[PDB]
């Protein structure tokens, strides 16, 4: 990895475009006006990519050679990079202040600020815009996952009177559905801010290396079938496949995909009659988890529940909702996103089924079908020093008021009613609003303040 | 990186679920039934993740300890992985056959097959499903980027009579808007299959290392401003910023973002009057490229062109379309995806503006707003040998015939009309359709067949 080659190409030319006599460029990130966002993932980027000796003679030469060919021209700021190598032994003269990881912040507030600590390095602040803005991704996954947690909490509480098992109700299925190995780990770690169930193994190492937990691992799985393990037995032998698998995993929870040929027949005839004796004997700690995986997600869940409620003893919980026996549960892992998850839990409640009966698995919906535009994540220059005088800078495009940026030096505060406000134009220095919530997390090549994964989960909790 | 920890958790339990005495699992990838897809990116995966000694005593021990805690149990196949280390020096006993990279193949055809080459490693075929399925991402970037080229080609030909400079008409802006560094390199490389203009630098090194080009680099950029480099001058000095920047880059193309406060004023008054003398003196090889960046994409482009058409000497080309002078162009890089790209060029044609006048930048729409479901990318077991008997396997869910999978040993063929057909159930062996078009690209830890980025580009060309 070479930080000199990890920026937008045009940024290589910006050192020639800023006003002459500029000693400071100060910039910030917001989720510009999903009304509150979980701030998570910066600490990964600081440690992986930004800290320590990030400039060498060799990286400067490599970048010089690449850009000469890429631009067909000599624009690369070799002198500038060489200055960092010589003066700071290749450590970035940059200060970053950030809201603590896990904090839940309303849209349109400063989440982090970036400035150069040496007047020579005025061009560096926005050099690293590209890498820092990629923080949009763990923010958005963390945020969208917690929004699904809110829906789940709401309906579980209404239909059952409590929140037991909430943290295992949305399982990460997204390893194959994301764009790379690196994305898989980052995305999976972001979902684990809110939940404990994951099949995206990549998230575990990332958390362990960059954040840390008191517990051995941040996330858990159970044995589960896929279509190749059912279909390999041949179409006439689905029953043999189910029997083999549940007997193999007789003492732990086991998920068994049941829609290879006909989900309704598998529920009613195979699980519900032929193998019923191998199900009713299971423990509460080792249920059979039937997994439908096709058809309209709502229609299918409701029909599976209807089938099972006719073949197995249903109870009615204290809220008046129907409950399968403890040895039997359902996971819907197909077509799951925040919209369809809401549609399913609502349709269930309508039909008097407890949300206790159901869990969800989500791949693409959870980890891939998200953009930097969902929370309008943007990084803008708001303050510069030119000729030793500070000036408040911003954009305000005529045809789009929603692209207006903030002015001057920024700080984030609690309001008297306990909300948040971002103070502009260095007004936080007036101290009318208690103390700035942004803390220095990076300064001059060093990570200066870290958060464990345990503190992040605590910060990101739901109210209730 | 540890391949033992690079699969969906459930697959760790699958070796216990297959029928007893299974010696072969054979699987395949297709873009299940955007009618044609560019096959690109498997070779990156083969080289980075799968080839060579990918199993060591330490990776086995690492995986063992992680899974013990992740499953709260001993499920991990320590013995099977030890067998691979001991028998093959940690090289994967796997054969992969694939269509050549760059090939443009209709939906619902076999793209690659995977099978184990040791009866003991029947469980390994689908172990590596997760990692290979991520090939969806470069396939989908390459395909959607090629779909945009087809639109650009059609309107450029229609408005101008030729395709000159088509390869620079869609510029990659998506580095900040993807989910990771790795993703950035992968997606940017996929875009470079069709085009030559990129600001995502990460794409260059990936191509150079994994594919190779004749040319020093596969992609090019030009100097361009961002809002920080305009706004840093102060709102009253937008002219000084513009003058400084074009004068710094007087002899190369320069892109100047012009919407910081008022795009229409910037075009009509600042570029069209105050700084006009510095524009009309520029070379054809060094145009000013005005970049609007807000407002309704189509309405803004038309209005911008209308403004410039009144301030600068417009000609009419040989097709009857209006053309700006050669020292002046426009690039629209806000809100660009394949739908809005189509709307703008069509709206331009309607107003008699040559597509020669315009280029596009795209970030999220190009590299991030895409999922594994856009081309329905799926990997399925189609053939197993159990007790020495080969059997053709598939799924066919009742409520979704679009999830039906293919049966048996597969091959890809030309039809007599020169189209593509995928033959099932070993029927390729009958020789009635000529030769299988898949080639062995990986076998037993070695990459056995390879393509340069130049062969890939040539394979991925448009018919035009
Ligand atoms: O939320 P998603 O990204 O869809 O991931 C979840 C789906 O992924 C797996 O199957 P896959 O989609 O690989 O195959 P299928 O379409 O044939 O079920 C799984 O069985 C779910 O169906
Ligand atoms: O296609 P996209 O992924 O949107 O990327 C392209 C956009 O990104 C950059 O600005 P940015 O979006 O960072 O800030 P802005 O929204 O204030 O223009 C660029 O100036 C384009 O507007
Ligand atoms: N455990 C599962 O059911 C699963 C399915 C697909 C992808 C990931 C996990
Ligand atoms: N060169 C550009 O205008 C650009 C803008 C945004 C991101 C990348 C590149
Ligand atoms: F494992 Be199945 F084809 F979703
Ligand atoms: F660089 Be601008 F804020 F799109
Ligand atoms: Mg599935
Ligand atoms: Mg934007
Ligand atoms: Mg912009
Ligand atoms: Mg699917």
């Amino acid at each position: 990895f070479n930080i000199l080659l990890a920026t937008d190409s045009y940024k290589v030319t910006h050192y020639k475009q800023y006003p002459p006599n500029t000693s400071k460029v100060y910039s910030y990130f917001e989720c510009r006006e999903y009304e509150e966002t979980v701030f998570y993932g910066l600490q990964y980027i600081l440690n992986k990519y930004l800290k320590g000796k990030v400039v060498t003679k060799e990286k400067i030469q490599e970048a010089k050679d690449v850009y000469k060919e890429h631009f067909q021209d000599d624009v690369f700021n070799e002198k500038g990079w060489n200055y960092i190598l010589e003066k700071y032994d290749g450590h970035l003269p940059i200060e970053i202040k950030a809201v603590p990881e896990g904090f839940v912040i309303p849209r349109g507030n400063v989440l982090f600020t970036v400035e150069n600590t040496d007047p020579e390095c005025y061009w560096l602040t926005n050099w690293i815009e590209t890498i820092l803005v990629q923080s949009w991704y763990p923010i958005t996954v963390a945020t969208n996952s917690r929004e699904q947690k809110k829906i789940l909490a709401k309906y579980l509480l209404e239909t059952s009177g409590n929140l037991d098992g909430l943290e295992y109700k949305l399982h990460d299925f997204g390893y194959r559905g994301v764009s790379s190995q690196e994305t898989a780990g980052i995305g999976a770690s972001a979902h684990l801010v809110n939940f404990k169930g994951t099949d995206t193994v990549a998230g575990l190492a990332l958390i362990k290396k960059y954040y840390g937990t008191k517990d051995p691992v941040p996330g858990y799985s159970v044995p589960a079938a896929e279509h190749s393990t059912i279909t390999a037995w041949g179409k006439d032998h689905e029953k043999d496949a189910f029997e083999h698998i549940v007997t193999q995993f007789s003492s732990v929870p086991v998920s068994v995909v049941s829609d290879s040929y006909d989900i309704y027949n598998a529920c009613e005839k195979i699980w519900g009659e032929d193998l019923r004796h191998l199900i009713v004997s299971r423990s509460t700690q080792a249920p059979l988890i039937i997994r439908p995986d096709s058809g309209n997600p709502l229609d299918t869940v409701l029909k599976v529940l209807e089938i099972l409620g006719k073949k197995f003893p249903v109870t009615e919980n204290s809220k008046g909702y129907k409950l399968l026996p403890p040895y039997l549960r359902v996971i819907q892992g197909d077509g799951v996103d925040i919209n369809t998850l809401q549609e399913i839990v609502e349709g269930m409640k309508q039909k008097m089924w407890s949300i206790e009966n159901i869990a969800f698995g989500s791949g693409g919906g959870l980890l891939q079908k998200l953009t930097r535009d969902l929370l309008n994540c943007s990084f803008k220059c708001s303050y510069v020093v030119t000729n030793g005088l500070g000036i408040n800078v911003f954009k305000d495009p005529v045809a789009d008021p929603n692209k207006r940026s903030k002015k001057g030096r920024l700080s984030l505060h609690r309001t008297p009613a306990g909300n948040f406000v971002t103070l502009e134009e260095g007004k936080g220095d007036l101290e009318e609003y208690g103390q700035d919530l942004l803390h220095t997390v990076f300064k001059n090549g060093k990570v200066t303040k870290s958060y464990s994964f345990d503190e992040i989960r605590k910060n990101a909790q739901l109210n209730i």
